[PDB]
């Protein structure tokens, strides 16, 4: 439940976020996933808006990310972020805000521990 | 609002917390506030349950905390933690879970930033 509540704060911040700021998130999460897969050709999935951004700014993405090839995949219901997989679909990395918040849960718990026990 | 939602997680954890674990929180927050005030005689305020614990385990508190004198003050509506002030009331330190969560907000924001931008 704490994961859900923190994601509501994320969704509040996304409510006024400019496209340029959101794109910085897109590039960072894309790059991280692509580095991990260590492949030049990948398929990306996210919500409609995000895939539209990636398509619109592919030049900017290739400049900052190096020599990688991206193919849009199916749209998925997500608040943001990206799911990146090898072209053959064998390996998939989930970098959606929902999955990332779950993985960062430990950090929220460290904060709570500090509040309680210092 | 994010502060309120994280405090709901704190309140969930307090729902099953044993007296001994809660007392570790009490001692830690009391000690921190007393060190800051750097005074031997202080007055403490918290909810009824907490003041009752402090009263019941004053020996344990004095052993782990050194030579300090504590006087119970008025009960305040709080989830837990303590408010400690000099006997003359001139200086007061707010170490209630509510105040501490507010002060740790920045930590929750660092986590959110990581989720969004890595």
């Amino acid at each position: 439940e704490i994961i859900s509540s923190v994601l509501e704060e994320v969704k509040r911040r996304l409510e006024t976020m400019s496209e340029d700021e959101y794109f910085e998130s897109v590039k960072a999460l894309l790059k991280e996933a692509i580095k991990e897969l260590n492949e030049k050709k990948v398929r990306v999935m996210s919500n409609e808006k995000t895939l539209g951004l990636i398509a619109s700014r592919i030049e900017e993405i290739k400049s900052e990310l190096g020599d990688v090839s991206i193919e849009l995949g199916e749209t998925v219901d997500t608040m943001g972020g990206v799911i990146v997989e090898t072209e053959d679909g064998r390996i998939r990395i989930d970098n959606t805000f929902e999955a990332r918040m779950e993985r960062f849960e430990g950090e929220i718990r460290s904060t709570i521990a500090k509040v309680l026990f210092g």
